[PDB]
């Protein structure tokens, strides 16, 4: 998720695992977590100008030839450096499943693509008109035109709306890009905008706020303050990020956020940001019931499903009946039931850290002084 910077961390099923450019080093990555195949595959002696991850692979763009290097265990993402030839790349992007990378000003040909991209339902050259920066979905990718700023986003708009609903006409200096929803700042006043039909939205931006950077997750957002250089996270089913630490950078994974201290003497931190429940969709709708929700099934919030009724519709036709949704059964890779399913809220699940011992080699979101 997200965009290139000097750290990234893969997500998902095989675990966590947080990488980050050494600068002590000669710009040699470095990482740790769960995710072992993103540990121990990473390049020993490759010196990397940026990083990105995805679900369970992380890709840097190599120094000397400037074309990606990725390494981990996705089977849709190569091992490597892909078939690119004597192209070179500015800037990479991952999603769950593929990788995008922005062509250099050399290798870009007029009216021709500028973005490569690499994985499932994604492998193929997109827009064809000069981009500023790339930020990547779970499936899909946004970026910034150079001529007027203006965003624009492919691949699979499912269950998000990134496409369509993109902000044509809106400048923004820079935009990341969450798991259904994408935000960014604006060029003008430096105001935070977010688009995209996702509960990550359903509450809005935080009222008054000047970001520098913009991180997101899955169903959350994470930005650092103009002046304080501190993180400020919102989002669908998030906790009340550390107070005190500032960062010079953030870095999302699905349900947890990274951050590269300001001080390089301080090490880097990760903290949850959520995790994931069952929703209603068209093919599960939920029950809609008068009474208490059974056993195995827990009453939707009334805020929520004013959020995913449709426009000048109710969801269920009786507005006061809750709407009764399958408890989720289990947690992901890395994650344990916290919470037992009630019949008012799914069951809530966080990152297992108490295997945590010498050479245990735990979840990258587990890292704090
Ligand atoms: C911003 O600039 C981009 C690129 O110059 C514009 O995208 C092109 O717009 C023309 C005119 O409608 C289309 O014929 C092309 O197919 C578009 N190219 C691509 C790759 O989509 C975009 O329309 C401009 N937007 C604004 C608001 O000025
Ligand atoms: C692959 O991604 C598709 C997205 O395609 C885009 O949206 C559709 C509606 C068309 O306008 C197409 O030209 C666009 O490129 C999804 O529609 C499709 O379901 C995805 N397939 C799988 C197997 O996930
Ligand atoms: C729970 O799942 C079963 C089987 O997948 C389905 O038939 C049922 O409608 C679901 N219950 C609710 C309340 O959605």
């Amino acid at each position: 998720l997200g965009s290139m910077n000097s750290v990234a961390v893969s997500y998902g099923g095989n675990g966590q695992t947080l990488c980050s450019l050494r600068a002590d080093k000669a710009n040699v990555v470095s990482c740790f977590g769960s995710d072992v195949a993103s540990v121990y595959g990473a390049p020993p002696r490759l010196p990397l100008v940026g990083l990105t991850g995805g679900d369970g692979f992380v890709c840097g763009l190599s120094m000397g030839s400037r074309q990606p290097y990725c390494w981990g265990n996705n089977i849709y993402v190569e091992a490597g450096v892909p078939a690119v030839g004597d192209r070179h790349y500015a800037a990479l992007s991952a999603g769950d499943n593929h990788l995008c990378a922005l062509r250099q000003s050399a290798s870009y040909v007029a009216g021709g693509p500028a973005v490569d991209c690499w994985g499932y339902n994604m492998t193929g050259s997109f827009i064809n008109a000069p981009l500023l920066s790339i930020t990547s979905g779970s499936f899909f990718s946004c970026g910034l035109f150079a001529a007027n700023f203006t965003p624009v986003c492919w691949g699979d708009e499912t269950g998000s709306g990134v496409i369509s609903t993109a902000p044509k006409g809106l400048e923004f200096n820079s935009i990341t890009a969450g798991g259904y929803h994408v935000c960014g700042i604006l060029q003008n006043g430096q105001r935070t905008f977010c688009w995209g039909r996702s509960l990550a939205l359903q509450d809005g931006v935080p009222k008054g706020a000047i970001f520098t950077s913009l991180v997101a997750g899955k169903f959350s957002t994470c930005g650092l303050h103009k002046d304080t250089h501190l993180p400020l996270c919102w989002g669908f089913t998030l906790p009340n990020m550390p107070t005190n630490v500032p960062f010079s950078a953030l870095v999302a994974g699905d349900y947890f956020v990274c951050g590269l201290p300001l001080t390089p003497s301080l090490p880097q931190q990760c903290w949850g940001s959520g995790y994931p429940v069952t929703l209603p969709t068209g093919i599960a709708p939920g029950m809609c019931s008068s009474l208490p929700c059974m056993s195995g099934t827990y009453s939707l919030s009334a805020e929520v499903v004013k959020a995913l009724a449709a426009s000048g519709a109710t969801l269920c036709p009786n507005p006061t009946d809750n709407l009764c949704i399958n408890c989720s059964k289990g947690c992901p890779s890395g994650m344990i039931e916290s919470v037992e399913c009630t019949s008012t809220a799914d069951r809530q699940c966080s990152y297992d850290c108490s295997h945590c011992n010498h050479n245990a080699t735990c979840s990258a979101a587990c890292y704090n002084p």
